[PDB]
């Protein structure tokens, strides 16, 4: 299967983490954003939203990283605890994934991208919404090893890609004690973490340091 | 199972449509937002984010409507075409659900809620982002009966509740021809549409008419 990606994107690093945990090789296709490759007609046939990641696997094109994560386990994840089939346990993983896109990463993007791209000053109300989402995540982790149970799931891999990006914005997330414990646990237990997430996070940091 | 809900909420109407399509009884529990019931300690025990909907099913509390939608089919609608088990077909449904929360409904809220709740004038750049998401949805429907194939899925029920809300904002979405064909098809073929979605949509319309 092909993965159209860029390394600084946290949704793309979530896919790379999931493929490593599945011991699944993807043919990586770096997308040339500096020439607008994602809005040429052949990419738009695969992905009309012209976003990354896009997984292409035997003719089927999947946008939305969190749909890619669950597809990879549903299709290639025999013997995996990463996305359990029990409806109650799957619902907890699914709930954390919707929390990731709809609340935690959404508030991070609304807070940071006006500073990075718009040059705007730091909105303390938008920082407060980030801190509130981190407190929700801290509450989810209260008494649990991972965000959806005692096993590493795709919700952890999606959320650690989102939360690692907060480092480039110098957001204090380690002051949340359950978040800090969980963050170090995922870094130590997600297979191939430094290659799949840590390397692409440095490219995001190099972009941020070159501007701010 | 219990469903904590409010009728104006599009995520809650998506759950109500899914329960009707599954021919499922839920014990509906109306949440008193006019006295802030969602911030009592007992509700925050179920749902720390103090949002609606919250499904409570035999000890498990599930927030995030789109995680509730798939849970209901995974638990009470095994083998139903509303959420097919084939990984390719499930991935198309999951992709449309993440498009719903992350792009279409997110941009609708970013456009409309500053006018409704903040009193701000109409931002036509934010309207342009809503129209682009509707063009994406129009492109997804270009060549299929429904948003993830030729059968009604939970992605159609989630998206019709989101797109229903556009009527209260008087957003022109019917000018997208595939969206218009799909919208009228879902209204005619989703079981109990007027009871599950149309009735609660009138409470949202009544709020908007009283202000604007």
């Amino acid at each position: 299967p092909d993965l159209y990606y860029v390394p600084g994107s946290a949704p793309c690093r979530a896919v790379l983490l999931t493929a490593k945990a599945l011991n699944l090789n993807l043919n990586l296709k770096l997308v040339d954003l500096h020439h607008g490759e994602q809005m040429k007609p052949e990419y738009l046939k695969l992905n009309p939203q012209h976003t990354v990641p896009t997984l292409v696997d035997d003719g089927l094109a999947i946008a939305e990283s969190r749909a890619i994560l669950t597809y990879l386990v549903n299709k290639y994840g025999k013997g995996s605890t990463l996305y359990p089939e029990d409806p109650k346990a799957r619902a907890i993983v699914d709930q954390r994934l919707y929390f990731d896109i709809g609340t935690l990463y959404q508030r991070f993007g609304d807070y940071f991208y006006p500073q990075l791209f718009g040059g705007a000053p730091e909105d303390k109300e938008k920082l407060a919404k980030v801190d509130e989402a981190l407190k929700f995540l801290d509450t989810f982790l209260e008494g649990q090893k991972y965000v959806a149970g005692n096993n590493l799931t795709v919700a952890d891999l999606s959320l650690v890609a989102s939360v690692s990006s907060f480092e480039a914005a110098n957001i204090d997330f380690l002051k949340y004690g359950n978040v800090k414990r969980w963050y170090e646990t995922v870094k130590a237990t997600a297979p191939g973490y430094e290659e799949a997430n840590g390397k692409g996070l440095e490219a995001f940091k190099g972009l941020v340091n070159s501007i701010m």
